[PDB]
Parts: structure tokens; C-alpha cells; sequence
């Protein structure tokens, strides 16, 4: 079902990160001088996006580390889509900890379509099995990672980050591409 | 590539109406008690989707058609997303005019996927044709239509409204379907 990743990765990119990576830099700007708490650290730049490849996305990312708090939404954007008058995007800022103290802040959040590769490896309708589902997700990435490669929109302002498991911390895994930039 | 809308609807499915349909009576219900104007008549229940076959999907209904115009937003629904916090769902009410006079109200959008479709047929890295594209329109509707058949969460709560263009009215098409209820 190499198609089926293929769709969800576009549509990732058509519906979602076209349309908000251009504004993101400016959002994360406004929310660094009006919003933030005035003590500290500036939020990076850049959307973080986990990739688990097992497709497991918890809602609360606190539930996948501790290490990993939630902190505060940017301001939303906002537009009409598809006849829906005032569609929401919203992003949450976490803090990543290490040793107890803050030691990075960012906008991060999970790609949603790993939880419709999660789905249809469940539903007996999807005719998608679990062994299907690692190389799906394996290929979404990389088409991701493809599009990404040339998308306009895409100036330095979007990080992947792939994992498995197999003891491994989340916190740590995002703090090391956060101390790459 | 069978697997491109096959995974769409699914996306569709999972990601949005199994999210949305259990709430939508309850949120139609308020808006009909607390925000409607008193003397018009009852929002409609049930989400009514637009399949537009060419996947031509624009962002205002008005612009498809004069006789639908924007009315009011249902109260929204908000939840923790894959890391989100208070990701936002947001719905529109339509009023559709008959004659210069108000014949329904509804709560009415098009399906956001068919712009995926559309999308990945105008850019080359899709390797998606033009005429890939209506088929794949098909097929989403056909695959969505068999999920809804045998969801829990569609209850009478849920109409699809696909159509083609060869005049045609899109007002009266989403009429006729109300009508029928
Ligand atoms: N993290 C995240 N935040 C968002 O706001 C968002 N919006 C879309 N997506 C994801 O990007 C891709 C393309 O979006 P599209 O609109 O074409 O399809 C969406 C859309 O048709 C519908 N949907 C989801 N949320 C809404 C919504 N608030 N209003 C209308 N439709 C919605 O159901 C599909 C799947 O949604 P998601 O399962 O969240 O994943 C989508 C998809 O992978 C998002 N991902």
C-alpha cells in the first residue's frame, strides 16, 4: 500500500504545513515579545515534528516523557477553508527539562497522520496490517522528508525527528536537535 | 493508486468524522436553544458534506454559489490532539435561499481531502495525473461512503452530497437532500 503513506504525507503537506509553515516565524516573533513570561529564554524557531515510527501518539506529549511540559499555545492562525469560516490552527510551546531545570523551549507537537496509519492497522475495514504499518510510516517520513526538501515554504523553519524504541527519552532526543541549531 | 484516496477517506474518517459526529447533535442543539436568532427556524441536524467530483473546492461557499451565504458558527469543539492543546474544530451554518427567500439551514462544508486531490494532481513530485484525479475522487466517495455505512458514530447524523458539473445549482442540490429528510 505504498500509495497509502504517499496520500498522507501530500496531505500533510497541502492541508497543514504549506499553509502554516510561512506564517510560523512571525507567530513564534509575536509570541516572544508580547506573550512570553519576560525571565525567559526565547522560544526557537522552527516547528519540531515527532515521527514515532511505531505510530503510537499519545494526546498529552506529557505522557510520553515527564521531562516534556507543556507551556503555552502561540497565537492562533486563523482562515476560511473549504467552506469553514474561521478554521483554527493552533500550535502548543513545551519546555524540555534536563536535570530539573528548563533546558530548551519549543513549538512541538506529533504528525497526526501516523495516528491514521495507527487506525487502519486496527480497523479489520482498512485491509492495513500492523506489519504494513512500520514500512508505511517509514515511507511517510520519507516522502515528508522529500517534499520538505523542496517545498518554498520549508526555510528553516521545520525539523523531523524520527525514532523507535526498543532506555530511550524523548526529552533528550529533542534536545539534541534543538542544540544542533 | 487505489491506495491515495483509499487512505484519504480513511484520514477523513478517523481524524475528523469519528471525532466530530458523536458531539454534533449536542452542539446543533445548543446553538438551536441559546444562539439562534428566535425567530428563524432550527438549524437541520446532520453534517452535510459536499463531493464536488472535479475536486474543485473553494474556500467560500458564497463563491461557488450566490444563494448560500454564511450564517453563523456553531459553538466550537476543542480537545488535546497529538500533542496539541485545545485543538480546535470549528463548523458553519449556511443559509440556503430559494426565490430571494431563506428554504434551509444547515450546517454545511466541503470535504477538505478532495483539495489534497486536487493539489497532488497540479504538482509534478506527486506523479498524480489529471485524470488519476476524478477516479480517486470516486473512490474516496465510494470507500467514505462504505466506512459511514458501518460506523458507530453515523446516526442519521451525516449526509454526503456528491455531484459533477457539465446550469447547475449547487443551493438546490443541498436543498433536495434537505428535503428529503
Ligand atoms: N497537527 C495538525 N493540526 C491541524 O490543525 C491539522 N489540520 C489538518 N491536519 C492534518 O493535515 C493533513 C491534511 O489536512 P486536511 O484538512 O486536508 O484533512 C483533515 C480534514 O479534512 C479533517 N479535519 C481535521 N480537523 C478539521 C477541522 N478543524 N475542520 C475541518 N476539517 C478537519 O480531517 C482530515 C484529517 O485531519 P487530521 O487527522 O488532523 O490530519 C490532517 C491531514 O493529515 C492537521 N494536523
Amino acid at each position: 500500500n505504498f500509495n497509502v503513506a504517499h496520500g498522507l504525507a501530500w496531505s500533510y503537506y497541502i492541508g497543514y504545513l504549506r499553509l502554516i509553515l510561512p506564517e510560523l516565524q512571525a507567530r513564534i516573533r509575536t509570541y516572544n515579545q508580547h506573550y512570553n513570561n519576560l525571565l525567559r529564554g526565547a522560544v526557537s524557531q522552527r516547528l519540531y515534528i515527532l515521527l514515532p515510527l511505531d505510530c503510537g501518539v499519545p494526546d498529552n506529549l506529557s505522557m510520553a516523557d515527564p521531562n516534556i511540559r507543556f507551556l503555552d499555545k502561540l497565537p492562533q492562525q486563523t482562515g476560511d477553508r473549504a467552506g469553514i469560516k474561521d478554521r483554527v490552527y493552533s500550535n502548543s510551546i513545551y519546555e524540555l527539562l534536563e536535570n530539573g531545570q528548563r533546558a530548551g523551549t519549543c513549538v512541538l507537537e506529533y504528525a497526526t497522520p501516523l495516528q491514521t496509519l495507527f487506525a487502519m492497522s486496527q480497523y479489520s475495514q482498512a485491509g492495513f496490517s500492523r506489519e504494513d504499518r512500520l514500512e508505511q510510516a517509514k515511507l511517510f517520513c520519507r516522502t515528508l522528508e522529500d517534499i520538505l526538501a523542496d517545498a518554498p515554504e520549508s526555510q528553516n523553519n521545520c525539523r523531523l525527528i524520527a525514532y523507535q524504541e526498543p532506555s530511550f527519552s524523548l526529552s533528550q532526543e529533542v534536545l539534541r536537535h534543538l542544540r544542533q541549531e
